[PDB]
């Protein structure tokens, strides 16, 4: 019964606007629902960014009962959402590497030479307008953000990602909540408490917990929204203009999606 | 040598401009210098919320070396500020006193007969029109703030406080500190480790200390702002109208006050 609102729940996580209940319901074909939850899994990936765009994750159901729902990495059994979403974490973390820095390591296209981009501006007009295939390392963007792009084919992707952490989203959150008690003395009392137990503690505190009982079993508390990709296979892929306009609207979205993903994280941390 | 600093530091808590090196350094009369001390000192009180409106607090200057600054009530000497903040603190703390709720149970005037307000509108436009002395019951006015008033003689006053904390006040300034950092991966870490440790723990850390070491040193650290007190003697005492003036300027300094005191917090909080 409840493996679809588990499969919710993990896609809220992100801006994913499941409606798997309203085709579960419908008798709606299989392979449509599976294609569906697949195509939903990939853009929540997108969002987390975990630098595992290498990789094929695919959804799945179950055919026995209690009918779960299966992660696969290409084709492969990885995890079935019946685990709890810290299982699925910690799966997940040990495919993530990182490099020197607190960034992925691994790059999307099959290895061998990432661009290196050093410095240099007329550096990618080449690549967009003259290149097949090919992906920058990490570019250092000074507006607090890293972003990175790559072409396969006819597509043409960027992503960009802030170095996030389910810790920050819920400090945010929560100190959030914390302002929109409207009760002082009520809100005195927690913020007192929070001297010595964080924001969250006192916010657990208040609904009659010991240490986030409910907490461990919502997807929320781990892998926050930090990263998205902007996509484009058609025409205007080496117009370069639409560059730096996808760069643009990388970064509109990321900060939207950031903001959405507290606010609505907040919601539930006055429930 | 080091009092002149510490006092100053002292009514810093509260938006109090002492100029009181300005006059030591000038040779300033010494009952100039003490009635100003007094003046500034009774204006912090006001301010702190104490309860203990009801007590002379007065302020000297030492013959001795090295010269320091008394602290009286009622003539008789009360604390030293070579004693630290923290002292004076819980020497103050002696003497207040709260009633069944977290509120004052004191009271302005000589004891006797304090206004049950209860309920009722003109209940109090007798008192401003026809009364010699009285003082009213705290009134729990609904915008979260707790309001009374008294007069004697020709003065009439009102004071309104919110119930606040140190604790509170650190916090603001504290996430505000945070969020003021301007370096999204070292404000990163910082957030993380307040998770365990709360705002004020990570910026301790994030300073080489071990428990706030300059930090109990200094007042800020406890008796924040949260109360102030509007009073006028002179014809328009009794008109009413004046009176509905001075509670709304009363909340208004509140909230510029407390504002304020955040401000500069938050300020020495990345220092």
């Amino acid at each position: 019964e409840d493996a679809l609102r588990g499969f919710d729940a993990l896609m809220a996580t992100a801006g994913v606007e499941s409606t798997i209940v309203k085709h579960a319901a419908s008798g709606a074909d299989s392979q449509t629902l599976n294609d569906e939850l697949t195509r939903s899994l990939q853009l929540a990936h997108d969002r987390w960014g975990l630098g595992l765009l290498h990789l094929r994750h695919e959804a799945r159901l179950d055919r026995g009962e209690d009918t779960d729902v299966i992660l696969l990495v290409d084709g492969r059994e990885v995890a079935r959402l019946s685990q709890g979403a810290a299982a699925i974490s910690a799966t997940y973390e040990t495919m993530r590497a990182q490099n020197a820095d607190d960034l992925s390591d691994w790059g999307v296209l099959p290895e061998g030479h990432r661009v290196t981009l050093k410095a240099g501006n007329n550096q990618m007009r080449v690549l967009v307008e003259d290149a097949r295939d090919f992906e920058t390392h990490w570019s250092s963007e000074r507006g607090g953000a890293f972003v990175r792009t790559w072409r396969q084919g006819e597509t043409l992707a960027v992503e960009v990602h802030r170095p996030a952490s389910p810790g920050t989203a819920l400090a945010k959150a929560a100190w959030k909540a914390i302002m929109s008690i409207k009760d002082r003395n009520f809100q005195r009392e927690l913020m007192e408490r929070s001297n010595s137990v964080g924001m969250l503690g006192a916010l657990l505190g208040a609904r009659h917990k010991d240490a986030g009982r409910a907490l461990e079993r919502l997807p929320e508390a781990h892998f926050a929204v930090r990263s998205t990709v902007v996509r484009m296979t058609g025409g205007a892929q080496r117009e370069f203009d639409q560059w730096r306009s996808m760069v643009r609207e990388g970064l509109d979205q990321l900060d939207e999606l950031q903001k959405t993903t507290t606010r609505h994280l907040t919601e539930i941390l006055r429930h």
